[PDB]
């Protein structure tokens, strides 16, 4: 296995935050695929600055449907997603 | 492009710390194995706790040699290795 999809800290708004998006929460699918790791989850947002993602997840283990909507930064090569959550500490 | 191999920050002892690496640092070459992802990089160390790495990193394009010996943390499926260190916000 790799690292699941688990949110550590969201940070405030954050597009994260404005979501919905609580620790602990676990990604399920993403427009409707479903996922297992953060990584993927990682690449969707970078890849979708400001287009809109949903997202079903797990959240104590009752499931529930987010609209997230990756913010815009530069990246400058060029242009990628940004939703402001702290990633699990290697 | 993806995200690249520069540490954002490094913590207090802490295996990336006893090992002197450095916010900002960038790595090259994992035991010759030249890297360009960031997850690249998480999974080699993941994937060996105890084990030894020989590294290769650019600090102020400065290249430079250095070697990490991964902490054993749990994951209990089933022993993962660990540095100390924080991933890029995301």
């Amino acid at each position: 296995h790799m690292i699941e999809p688990v949110l550590e800290n969201v940070q405030p708004n954050s597009a994260a935050s404005k979501a919905g998006l609580q620790a602990g929460d676990r990604i399920v699918k993403v427009d409707g695929q479903p996922l297992t790791q953060w990584v993927t989850f990682v690449m969707l947002v970078r890849d979708n600055p400001g287009k809109s993602l949903a997202l079903e997840i797990e959240r104590q283990g009752s499931p529930l449907s987010l609209t997230l909507i990756p913010e815009s930064k530069p990246g400058n090569g060029k242009a990628i997603g940004f939703v402001g959550i702290e990633p699990k500490v290697i």
